[PDB]
């Protein structure tokens, strides 16, 4: 049985968290969970019957997650999911982050294992030709350094945050707190606004000539690199059109550490428009 779903709380502070914990990316979409057929958060069914269909024939009973549109927005995402069509079609992927199998006493941990062994065991569930599942197999954690880098990580690969989970932790029918630590909500990161002076080659010789490598950047005074963030399409850009570049403003993200103008793993996440 699941009865309430597995709601999270969320960090008003960082340092605010029990150690040798685990950790996966937050998912932007709309949570169900399988019992007999697939469930809303409200534990009414799935209206979209092709995603009810094909999902309870994947996932096994118990299975919590989140239904997603790979690359669609958050409200079009429940179009497809919130409206009961006959005849689905379009391609959308399922995250999957815990299992209960029975007893929902027993540990994290031991979810999760429940959770790689069922995949082993089934593992067409990962390769469907419409049905993206996707298992969320939360990575160690050990310093307050070692997360930080985790949400770094996490925003990126393009995702909003990061869920911070005990190891020990019970399946919860309803929301964890502060102090219980099963489920936090972590989105410690500021989004900003930036200028860029100059470029640095690269360095030449959960998923299934030079180019850029980091740039400099300014943002209200301050002098700092950002490495993390683009991609071989735009890292092979920005070096190519270097001074056609400098000085126009890019969309980053970062943690603020100790009492310096300087933030802790910045990360690039957009080229920022001109228009009006």
């Amino acid at each position: 049985a699941i009865t309430k779903p597995l709601l999270a709380a969320t960090l008003e502070n960082i340092e605010d968290v029990q150690f040798p914990c685990l950790a996966t990316p937050k998912i932007d979409g709309i949570r169900s969970v399988k019992q007999t057929q697939m469930l809303s958060r409200t534990f009414k069914p799935i209206r979209n019957s092709v995603m009810n269909r094909l999902l309870t024939e994947l996932l096994p009973e118990g299975s919590d997650g989140e239904i997603s549109i790979e690359g669609a927005t958050f409200q079009d995402t429940t179009s497809a999911v919130m409206t009961g069509h006959k005849m689905y079609n379009a391609k959308f992927s399922y995250y999957w982050f815990d299992y209960v199998t029975d007893d929902p006493l027993k540990k994290y941990i031991d979810r999760v294992e429940d959770m790689k062994n069922y995949i082993t065991v089934h593992p067409h569930i990962l390769e469907h030709a419409q049905v993206k599942i996707i298992p969320l197999i939360p990575v160690e954690i050990n310093n307050i350094t070692e997360l930080l880098q985790y949400e770094r990580d996490v925003l990126s690969k393009g995702f909003e945050g990061v869920m911070i989970r005990k190891p020990d932790g019970k399946y919860k029918f309803g929301r964890s707190t502060l102090k219980e630590g099963i489920l936090l909500k972590m989105k410690q990161f500021k989004d900003a606004e930036a200028t860029i002076i100059s470029m640095t080659a690269l360095f030449k010789n959960f998923g299934y000539e030079d180019v850029m490598g980091s740039i400099e950047v300014d943002y209200d005074g301050v002098v700092f690199s950002i490495g993390t963030g683009f991609d071989a399409d735009q890292r092979r850009d920005f070096w190519q059109n270097k001074e056609s570049y400098i000085g126009k403003m890019v969309k980053f993200k970062y943690f603020e550490m100790g009492s310096k103008d300087c933030p802790r793993f910045p990360v690039f996440i957009g080229i920022r428009h001109e228009e009006d």
